[PDB]
């Protein structure tokens, strides 16, 4: 099945100038935990902000342009990206904006982190139809010494 994983601040903001303004060590631990040993699909911009292959996962990048690093897999369309994953139980789509928009309809599960932070950005998470989704897991956390804002980890399943 296909799942989307993402961190959103106020207003569904997900990035600004090809980067994520905040720093939340706990959220990144959660991201790694949920994606390790699974294939991750990302768009070219995202590949670029990340700057290197994510270890322990098959990294698949979507680009209309030919590949430029053999350490990852390059695909030119959504169907090929999905076929490149092979037979696995869960495929993780990691963004960015344009790529989330294209996979949303095909996704059965969303792993969202809501962050209490007001950031002015240029990329947003798609505006999905709440009706259609069921929250099956929620876990709130106040801010602390290592994490600058409070956040909520949530998992939705398409009804
Ligand atoms: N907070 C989060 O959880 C989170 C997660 C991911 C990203 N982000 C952020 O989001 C921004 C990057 O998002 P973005 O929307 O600018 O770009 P993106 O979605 O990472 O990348 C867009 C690109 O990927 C390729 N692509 C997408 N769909 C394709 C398709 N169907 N066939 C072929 N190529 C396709 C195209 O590359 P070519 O131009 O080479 O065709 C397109 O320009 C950043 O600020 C990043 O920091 C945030
Ligand atoms: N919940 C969530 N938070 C994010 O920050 C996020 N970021 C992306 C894309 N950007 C990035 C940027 C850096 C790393 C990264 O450095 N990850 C390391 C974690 C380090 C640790 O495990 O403590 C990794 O191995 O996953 C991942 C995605 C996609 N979905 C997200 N989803
Ligand atoms: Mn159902």
């Amino acid at each position: 099945m296909i799942s989307l994983i993402a961190a959103l601040a106020v207003d569904r903001v997900i990035g600004m100038e090809n980067a994520m303004p905040w720093n939340l060590p706990a959220d990144l631990a959660w991201f790694k935990r949920n994606t390790l040993d699974k294939p991750v699909i990302m768009g070219r911009h995202t590949w670029e902000s990340i700057g290197r292959p994510l270890p322990g996962r098959k990294n698949i990048i979507l680009s209309s342009q030919p590949g430029t690093d053999d350490r990852v897999t390059w695909v030119k369309s959504v169907d090929e990206a999905i076929a490149a994953c092979g037979d696995v139980p869960e495929i993780m789509v990691i963004g960015g904006g344009r790529v989330y928009e294209q996979f949303l309809p095909k996704a059965q599960k969303l792993y969202l982190t809501h962050i209490d932070a007001e950031v002015e950005g240029d990329t947003h998470f798609p505006d999905y139809e709440p009706d259609d989704w069921e929250s099956v897991f929620s876990e709130f956390h106040d801010a602390d010494a290592q994490n600058s804002h409070s956040y909520c980890f949530e998992i939705l399943e398409r009804r």
